[PDB]
């Protein structure tokens, strides 16, 4: 009765992996490599009875988000001068000068030798640097903390590395299918499916413990983990109200300059203008604890509305490891968080928290040639928006009903998770088979 | 409609919608070693049209959105009347469900058209 | 006659140099460029091989279609246009009528092909 | 009563931009590796009867990538060159005074210093000879080259040879060059003697200021042709019907010294030379350059009346790449005066000697960044070149006098193609088309 | 036999396998170029097959008889010896200098066909 | 009454070159870095019936890739390595006395210099041992390194494994390859045990001179090949039908030592020698050698003449990439003496032979002016055991018919050691379209 007939341009397609493009809306680094547009605006297309699983776990976008953005960075860095004339003996001492008590020790006076543009002919450079970019050699001798690891190159003045929001778009042959289930966890069968051409705009934003500038959770807070009950997973925590962080390095600068070889600069810093004050992060506790009320009764949901909540500090390590890190106005600030996740939970006043500043950067848990960020002149200061957190369990309970949670991070493609978790790249397979009373006729 | 705005449809109601889902394939026209990532891309694209385009000539159907041919249809593949496939089924769903005869099909369809080739050539 | 010979002369007489036309089209800085110089080359060959496929003659030089010609495009007479103009000043004639064209060729490409599967 | 009939392979096409391939017309210099793809044996011309089409040579895009291709190249072969940063170094600078003609006073001086050696330890006192237009002093005085406080120093291999050759560019497949063969085209608008080619002729990459050197001649008479006639802002370019000869020379026999300072790094200075010290020059037969400007005049008050008057005056100051005739002969570079060239007022052996100047340090393309130094050529150096074209500016800020004086004019590298190329534009072919014809589809 | 394997026999015996061997064309920093390349390439001589079938109107066959008569000048022998006794390979030896001659008479016959078809509607 | 049909699938080609790629089986070896493209389960072969191909393995250019690709793999893997430069310093050398054989006559010294460290105003005086034949006079004496007036010189990664393992090649679409199965193939000309195959077998990328290890044996016999038989220039590839064990040996023991030259740059070097000093060899069983000469002897007067004498001998001079036997043994460079080894005359419990080898440490890869490669020393006590399948000789004509001939070790072209594997291979483009004669005009409706 029934004969194959042959269908093409058939609408279904397969799990895939691919290349994606990077896009724009018209000197930084994004915009001079995400130089596709994404100026014209087509939206989407439903999907009418379409169910289909997303993992926001087993996604390999976030691969490419990872890849891409490390590269990119190297890229610009590959250019700009070098600063091996640097890894020599220092001569430095203490600042005890117009400081106050909680400065002391952060900052040293240090004075070196270094070339000019002739080979022959030397300089001598007084400068003012963090004791996190300097250890002692054994007044005191001293040398960078990286010569004796890797090469330092110096980041260009004139490279913004502003994280404008970018675009993902499918190659052709490809579809991206996004999840709109409000109530989506990050893994199983969402039934509120689209099809897009091109991501939203996501910030490359980077940052530890604390995710900054992404999106909202809607109506609740929705926590996502892997693996729920194994406390060697991180969780990641979207909240769908912002929290409001003011952070500043309230001090005055100077920044010099010297050449030291054919057109080779070199930016440093000098004097502080007025005294020296710790950097520091303003978030009013009122807000804070209602942001925590919300996180426990989510929490519980998995543990069970008897169960004590406690949060505490970071367990060990070095400041990407333990403290919020961040890029404020291009500088990179570290900031102790343990004054924040210190309640317990049991069924204008704000907190300050003190952070650090260093300029030798070892980016991307990498370790190879150290990026330093020349001083900014001036005072800097931003305001960013908590998003979300990153959190860990402790684990190894005795089935007590309390659990203290930690502040987590570790690796950055969670970052990119929390934006990432709705979209997932399928290829298209148009060509396909069906019976039907129809013979084809033999002539 | 739109493309792919058929995926929930029933495999009958989908069979109108063929042309929009063949012209994107090659909708890749208007658009360091990042370029030459890119150039594979395009590079993959042709290959996958260029295959696709290949099979349906050896099985005769290089002028056809949708072909008859002289491969019967074998009911132990999936034993349910066509008023179910076609008004029921979604294309996704039938897929999933025939996609491991896949193999057995295509071997089928290039005998068939080669045997009547072959055999067109007692007429000439 | 020789490759964009016929430019020179009308509409008709064109018709019989149609495969001339069609010959050539297929005829570690540096070579990036080239190798996708190539690639375009490939790409708009076949788009447009593509898209006679969606208008049915996909392997004549010439086909009529199933598509009416609408005289809000031209209605000057088959008389002037074939023997008085070339293809270039027929193209520039009618550049507004392109993109419609594609898109009603799809239409009259279609029933028929649905009126062949209840045989 | 009429159809649509789909036609394919029409001969018809648009205005476009690709990528052209250059090839080499039949040996280790820089354009014959590069353009490596033969030549055809013969390119075809075919005219098109009864067309008409529009060219303008100054929105042309083939002149763009000359230009980036002559970059790239040129670069390209510097890469694996010796770098020479060893040289910046403080030097020990005099003036040469034996057997020097009082019109070379200055000029040379005699530099000591010391340079380092295949080992890092052993260092050499070497001596040579600089044009003061590569050293500056810093303040039997302190000096050093000119180019160490902005950027590196390449030394050019003398085993490269840049002989302009004369090139093709060639049409990628589904592309066609067109020619515009119009006896009176003054570079922009309708063009009817048009034919179609594969490839152009070979144009060869001369690079020169001011006066344009072995381009090609007009043929009826001389042309003028410019991008906006009444606006100063814009130049001119005159070219020539006839050629004029210039004999350019560097009379001082020059003895070529050379040092390993590296592991197979080899530096060339220019040692010493043999006889007496006279400067470079540049010969041109005063009557042939009084016959031409007057042919030129005469095309000039075409545009401007029978009642003006035409009055050449001397460059305006600036950089010697724009204030003197910029050119390589025999490789090495010459700096010469023209102002004996546009000295004279028109109205309604009898040769001109030219002095010239030599400077081995060159900001080539006019970029900051790093500059190549022509190695020392051992002898003498003679050659001859033929004038075939202008590059002129209007005085500007006009008081309707009706007499005008025209400056020595100068510009992009890309004005002195335009040269060739107002000659040709590349397009598209686009086979598809449709037509009205009494024929219904035989559905 | 499989790909190739009709390699060795004779003319007529290899018309048995012509879609083994046309599923073999297809189906495949400095580097990643000369992948590239190669890859590219292969798609270039794909298409000019294609191209040219299209252009003799036997896109839809793997074997189509032409308006084109054959010539004793080419090849003179019986054509039980064609295609019972010789392979492909001698064949096309045998033939070799006038295919650039053939592929144009196809061309134009072609050309003739389609415009005398265009005349009848 | 015939007309012409058109056939596409016909199954024939050209000969011709194409770019070819690599695959291997089955952690930081170079070469599997490299080709990470797996291979697939051997059925990849059909036997061509009726076919008859001409074969030439000297006009055989895939061998052109292997002398491209594996060139610039190797200069690939150095690129990121570090550099040398900053050694390039005038050395104060003595001799060495304490517990040497005499016979090492001064091959080691006891050198010293000030070396910059990672801060750039320190120096340390670092002491070391040094090879004569990496270290020249400058006239505690001074001295140079052979190398600092030529080029840079590179450290090879101690982290990067150079052991060759098979590698396989592999045809692009549109492509394959033609494999000669005839036992009695000398090289070139008709071929009539022929199949195809989509991707080779591996072979291992061996580097070395005068005799090639690790290849393939021929069947049955010896078989002696070449481009022109009386010409007196061309190598002469001698393909073993059973193979010869060499047992060669680096008897020191050895202490190696690093230092940080900069920001993460270590450079490593020798310190001193555990026990006492002996030379380098190797050891090869004269029995087998002479009954291996025995079989050659016969095979080269086949195309003589029987009434011949054959003799050998060491090469005529040139440098120890061509003198020695040349090879890579633990990552060592060894140049072995093989005068005594090539020393015969042949007329119509092992008592092995010892031959002395020389160590090197600054190479010159590939013969090719230009970088130098800095091998770094290895920890330990080193010995390989080698099969010897073949030998490239040459003779030194010049006959005055005499029915006597000389035959002496060749080497210097790389490309020759490949020969010996790629012989039996061919390289063919497809070409499926193509017309024959019918009875059929086309039908014209
Ligand atoms: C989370 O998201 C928020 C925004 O929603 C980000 O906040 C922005 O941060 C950047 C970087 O610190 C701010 O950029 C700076 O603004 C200064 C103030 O602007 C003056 O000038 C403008 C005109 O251009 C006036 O309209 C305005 O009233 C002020 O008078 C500038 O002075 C700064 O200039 C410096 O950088 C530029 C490079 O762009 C150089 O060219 C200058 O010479 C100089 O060095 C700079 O432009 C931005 O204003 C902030 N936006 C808002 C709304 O506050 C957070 O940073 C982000 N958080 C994270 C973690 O990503
Ligand atoms: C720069 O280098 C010079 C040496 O060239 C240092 O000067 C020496 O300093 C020590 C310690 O005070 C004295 O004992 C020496 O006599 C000095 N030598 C000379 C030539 O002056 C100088 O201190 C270094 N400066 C910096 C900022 O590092
Ligand atoms: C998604 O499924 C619904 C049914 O759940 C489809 O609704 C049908 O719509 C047609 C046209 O209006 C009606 O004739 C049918 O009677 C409806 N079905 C039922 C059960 O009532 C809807 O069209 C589907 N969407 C898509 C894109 O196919
Ligand atoms: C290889 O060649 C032999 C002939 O030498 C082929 O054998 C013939 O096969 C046909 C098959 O139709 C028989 O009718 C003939 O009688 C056979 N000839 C003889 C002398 O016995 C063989 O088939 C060829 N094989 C291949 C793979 O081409
Ligand atoms: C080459 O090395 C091999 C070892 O890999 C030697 O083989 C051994 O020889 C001894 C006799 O001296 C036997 O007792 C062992 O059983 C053999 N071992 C193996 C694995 O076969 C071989 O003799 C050496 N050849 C030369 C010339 O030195
Ligand atoms: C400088 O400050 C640090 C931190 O307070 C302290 O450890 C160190 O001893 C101080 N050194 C001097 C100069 O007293
Ligand atoms: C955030 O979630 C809480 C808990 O579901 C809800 O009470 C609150 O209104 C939500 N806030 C916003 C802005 O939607
Ligand atoms: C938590 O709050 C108590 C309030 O008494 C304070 O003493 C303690 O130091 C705080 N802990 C942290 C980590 O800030
Ligand atoms: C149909 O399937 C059966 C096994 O279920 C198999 O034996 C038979 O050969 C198949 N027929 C066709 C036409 O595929
Ligand atoms: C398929 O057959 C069953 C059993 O006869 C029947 O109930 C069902 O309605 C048929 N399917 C459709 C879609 O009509
Ligand atoms: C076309 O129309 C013109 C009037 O503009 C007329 O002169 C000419 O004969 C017509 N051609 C025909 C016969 O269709
Ligand atoms: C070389 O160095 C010495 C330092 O002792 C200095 O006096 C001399 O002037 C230098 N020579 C030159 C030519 O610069
Ligand atoms: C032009 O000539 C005058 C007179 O000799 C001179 O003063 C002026 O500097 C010259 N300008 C240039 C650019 O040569
Ligand atoms: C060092 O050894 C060499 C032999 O390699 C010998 O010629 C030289 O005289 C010896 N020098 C001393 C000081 O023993
Ligand atoms: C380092 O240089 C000094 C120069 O005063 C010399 O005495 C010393 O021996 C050198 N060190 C070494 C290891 O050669
Ligand atoms: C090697 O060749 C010789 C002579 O050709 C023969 O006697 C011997 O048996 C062969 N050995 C093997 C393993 O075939
Ligand atoms: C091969 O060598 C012989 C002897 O050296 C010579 O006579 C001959 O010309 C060479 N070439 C050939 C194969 O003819």
């Amino acid at each position: 009765n029934l004969w194959v007939t042959v269908y093409y341009g058939v609408p279904v397609w397969k799990d895939a992996e691919t290349t994606l493009f990077c896009a724009s809306d018209a000197h930084n680094v994004w915009a001079t490599h995400c130089c596709v547009p994404t100026d014209p605006n087509p939206q989407e297309i439903h999907l009418e009875n379409v169910t289909e699983e997303f993992n926001m776990w087993k996604n390999n976008m976030v691969e490419q988000m990872h890849t891409d953005i490390i590269s990119l960075w190297d890229q610009s860095l590959k250019p700009c001068v070098k600063l091996t004339p640097l890894c020599v003996t220092l001569q430095c001492t203490n600042v005890t000068n117009n400081i106050t008590d909680d400065m002391r020790g952060e900052l040293k006076n240090c004075s070196f030798n270094m070339t000019t543009e002739l080979r022959d002919k030397k300089q001598k450079v007084y400068s003012l640097f963090y004791r996190l970019d300097v250890v002692q050699i054994n007044n005191k001798e001293y040398r960078l903390i990286n010569c004796n690891t890797s090469a330092i190159t110096q980041a260009c003045p004139k490279v913004s590395f502003e994280p404008i929001p970018i675009h993902y778009c499918a190659p052709a042959g490809f579809a991206i299918l996004k999840c709109k289930d409000k109530k989506f966890n990050g893994t199983g069968p969402c039934t509120n499916v689209s099809t897009v051409q091109c991501t939203h705009g996501i910030k490359p934003v980077v940052s530890t413990q604390l995710l900054l500038n992404g999106s909202l959770a809607e109506e609740e807070v929705i926590i996502r983990s892997e693996n729920i009950t194994n406390n060697a997973k991180n969780i990641l925590v979207q909240l769908n109200e912002s929290v409001q962080i003011n952070c500043t390095r309230p001090n005055n600068n100077t920044v010099k300059s010297i050449r030291i070889g054919p057109g080779q600069w070199f930016y440093y810093t000098g004097d502080i203008i007025g005294d020296i004050r710790q950097a520091h992060c303003n978030v009013s506790k009122a807000t804070w604890n209602e942001t925590l009320g919300k996180v426990v009764k989510q929490l519980r949901k998995h543990f069970g509305n008897n169960t004590i909540i406690r949060f505490a500090n970071s367990s060990g390590g070095d400041l990407e490891v333990t403290t919020h890190s961040f890029n404020c106005g291009g500088e990179f600030f570290y900031c102790n968080t343990s004054g924040l996740f210190n309640s317990t939970w049991i069924s204008n006043d704000s907190i300050t928290l003190p952070c650090r500043i260093k300029q030798i950067i070892n980016m991307w848990q990498r370790i190879g040639q150290a990026m330093y960020a020349p001083p900014i002149q001036g005072v800097i200061r931003c305001v960013s928006n908590i998003t979300g957190l990153i959190l860990t369990r402790d684990g190894g309970s005795t089935n007590s009903t309390t659990e203290t949670f930690r502040p987590g991070g570790g690796d950055m493609r969670d970052n990119w998770r929390s934006e990432l978790y709705k979209y997932k790249v399928v290829k298209i397979e148009p060509l396909g088979v069906a019976p039907t009373r129809c013979k084809r006729r033999v002539v």
